[PDB]
């Protein structure tokens, strides 16, 4: 058999949750098949098919400065260290399913939320009426599936290949923040009043969709250097927001604003307190191996911290 290996220090450090996957993006292909081989099996999928349908969508990504083709691999890849840590928890179309909604759940971001589509009366808007980018991420999805020698899950069974692209479906949607607040509750409900049942699928589908939080909020999961370069990527997008919603003769929300750039700090802190630390600590109640990501959250809080109180700068 032909075995994808990594570099050494790739090959240990991938394992990390706080793994960043460097700058060369011709690497990001391997790197992903790697993780495949290693959470599902070398026999998940043919080599030439996964490999033209990972070219496809790295294709279907926008060069935008955050919701990218980087973007897509690192979230898969906090997939693969959550299963890798957890692996007796999940199903083989589980497995299967996971990595490649990840690698697929941003697919044709143009750099926009869905309210400033909603704001500019977009098409899709039209189309969909909540989770409108999340669901056209899932349209995107099913049509690469569906292109030439592109059919990664070929040797499922009719009944298989529909379960997998609701685990699929359900996944994408899940990455609708909108969406996670309710989620998030009903799961912290559900584990204090001791319901939570990983046996029940519609409950599956909500401790999968909190998986889905995690891997795509990742970047305050890494050490403090990455995180502080990665949210001058998610700014850079913000502002250009801001910017379309000044266009539309609407005050943009302050975090969206060029001009209120000396908020960030406080801006980052509010966003640590009301959403990632409530995430990562549902999620390691739920996947006590998770620790790790809640921990390196709660240590990037504590940066923004000593940013606020001018101990450290961010330019
Ligand atoms: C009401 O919203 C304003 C309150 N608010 N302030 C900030 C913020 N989000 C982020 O910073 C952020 N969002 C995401 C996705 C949910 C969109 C991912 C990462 C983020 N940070 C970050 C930090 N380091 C490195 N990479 C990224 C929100 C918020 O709640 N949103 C839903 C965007
Ligand atoms: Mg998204
Ligand atoms: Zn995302």
């Amino acid at each position: 058999l032909m075995q994808f290996t990594l570099p050494v220090r790739l090959c240990k450090e991938i394992e990390l949750f706080h793994f960043d996957i460097g700058p060369f993006e011709n690497m990001w292909p391997g790197i992903f098949v790697y993780m495949v081989h290693r959470s599902c099996g070398t026999s998940c999928f043919e080599l030439e098919k996964l490999c033209r349908f990972i070219m496809s969508v790295k294709k279907n990504y926008r060069r935008v400065p955050y919701h990218n083709w980087k973007h897509a691999v690192t979230v898969a890849h906090c997939m693969y260290a959550i299963l890798q840590n957890n692996h007796t928890l999940f199903t083989d179309l589980e497995r299967k399913g996971l990595l490649i909604a990840c690698l697929c759940h941003d697919l044709d971001h143009r750099g926009f939320s869905n309210s400033y589509l909603q704001k500019f009366d977009h098409p899709l808007a039209a189309l969909y009426s909540t989770s409108t980018m999340e669901q056209h991420h899932f349209s995107q999805t099913v049509s690469i599936l569906q292109l030439e020698g592109h059919n990664i899950f070929s040797t499922l069974s009719s009944s298989e290949y529909e379960q997998v692209l609701e685990i699929i479906r359900k996944a994408i949607i899940a990455t609708d923040l909108a969406l996670y607040f309710g989620n998030r509750k009903q799961l912290e409900e559900m584990y204090q009043t001791g319901s939570l049942n990983l046996n029940n699928q519609s409950h599956r589908d909500r401790v999968i969709g909190l998986m889905m939080t995690a891997c795509d909020l990742c970047s305050v999961t890494k050490l403090w250097p990455v995180t502080k370069l990665t949210a001058n990527d998610i700014y850079a997008e913000f502002w250009a927001e801001g910017d379309e919603m000044k266009k539309l003769g609407i005050q943009p929300i302050p975090m969206m604003d060029r001009d209120k750039k000396d908020e960030v700090p406080q801006g980052q802190l509010g966003f640590y307190n009301a959403v990632a630390i409530p995430c990562y600590t549902t999620l390691t109640q739920i996947l006590p191996p998770t620790e790790p990501l809640l921990k390196a959250c709660r240590d990037n809080l504590s940066q923004w911290e000593k940013v606020i109180r001018g101990e450290e700068t961010a330019t």
